[PDB]
DNA sequence: CGGCATACG
DNA sequence: CGTA
DNA sequence: GCCG
């Protein structure tokens, strides 16, 4: 088993789902409490089992697995021995894990905005809306809709979207393509949000590109949200229901096709994936990975690449289709 | 002990 | 600060 | 919290 998350295949459903569960609650809770190190540890241990081909039945099954220690491995345990993990439990019905998971929840509202909220006294969304005027137009929104943003986007709706935004896109720029990216590319059945990525074969002709696709979405009555030259909008959309419809979260990015498969592969996740990946090439490889290629900071050059596999063999990695990366 | 991903709005 |  |  080794160590990073970007050298083992993980799939989006295993065999050791409720363990990698527990071990993600406190990573959550970690990061509540600002304690990066600590929650990037939960997660990567979770994300060890994850990667594992059948279940963990005995803590003798854990020596050895990189990023289990005595926390994670006494919390395996419990769970192993009684079902259920009392440090677990305890952050689970906490008041503080419960209130920063629903504020945190909100779209425009991280961990700083909700921890000071906590602090303030407020608990419930009731108690946001009672007090506007000390919100974003961001969280506003996010506020507004947060009902449907808290249901799940079905991979049924992805189709329809994927249409409306091909419209916009393709009067915007004749040949513009749009590839569904994030949690769908990897194979989820629902999702928080649909991801699309925008290129065009031509390099440069997508320069300017997205305010445009922007207007032309909302001259059709589809935006119910966005920010406003950009190249990442973070939108809520009009998604048709029966007799009705849904708002739903959209991201499109735009990227040049030079660095398309830097974009692709840095929106396709998982999240933790990506950050092992980074992680992975500046400390093993000596390289800067970002969204937009691959850096030699001795030669002072960048990596061409002409797809995924590309990257992955650039930084000596097997490669992982999107549906392996789910760690 | 230092380190923990990386960038855009 | 928020976002991916 | 764990790794190197
Ligand atoms: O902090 C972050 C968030 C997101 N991302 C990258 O952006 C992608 C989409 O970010 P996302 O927030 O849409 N997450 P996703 O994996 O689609 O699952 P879901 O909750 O169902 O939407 C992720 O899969 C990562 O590739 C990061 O690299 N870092
Ligand atoms: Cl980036
Ligand atoms: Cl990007
Ligand atoms: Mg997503
Ligand atoms: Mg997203
Ligand atoms: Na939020």
């Amino acid at each position: 088993m080794p160590a990073y998350a970007c050298q083992r295949p993980t799939p989006l459903t295993h065999h050791n789902t409720g363990l990698s569960e527990a071990l993600e609650i406190l990573a959550e809770a970690a990061g509540f409490e600002g304690s990066e190190g600590r929650l990037l540890t939960f997660c990567r241990a979770a994300s060890v089992l994850k990667a594992l081909p059948s279940p963990v039945t005995t803590l003798s099954q854990l020596q050895g697995l990189p990023h289990f220690g005595e926390h994670s491995s006494r919390v395996v345990q419990e769970l192993l021995e009684h079902g259920v993990c009392e440090e677990v439990e305890r952050v689970r019905r906490s008041e503080r894990y419960q209130t920063m998971k629903l504020f945190t929840q909100i779209f425009g509202v991280g961990v700083k905005t909700a921890d000071r909220w906590y602090r303030e006294g407020l608990r419930t969304l009731d108690d946001l809306r009672e007090q506007p005027q000390k919100l974003t137009q961001q969280q506003k929104a996010g506020l507004q809709h947060h009902q449907d943003l808290s249901t799940p986007v079905l991979r049924s709706d992805v189709d329809a979207l994927q249409q409306v935004v091909e419209e916009a896109v393709g009067q915007a720029l004749p040949g513009a393509t749009v590839t569904l990216t994030g949690g769908f590319r990897r194979g989820k059945l629902q999702g928080h949000d649909v991801d699309f990525l925008i290129t065009h074969p031509k390099e440069g002709q997508e320069a300017g590109l997205l305010p445009r696709v922007m207007c032309r979405l909302q001259d059709q009555g589809l935006i119910l949200y966005h920010q406003h030259a950009f190249e990442r909008s973070f939108c809520i959309f009009r998604l048709p229901q029966p007799g009705s419809w849904k708002a739903v979260r959209v991201d499109l990015v735009v990227a040049p096709v030079s660095q398309f498969p830097f974009a692709l592969l840095g929106h396709t996740g998982s999240k933790l994936f990506q950050r092992e990946l980074r992680r992975f090439s500046r400390k093993e490889k000596g390289l800067w990975l970002n969204s937009h290629g691959l850096f030699d900071p001795e030669q002072k050059t960048f990596f061409q690449a002409a797809s995924e596999e590309d990257i992955f063999r650039h930084l000596g990695l097997e490669y992982l289709p999107p549906e392996q990366r789910n760690a």
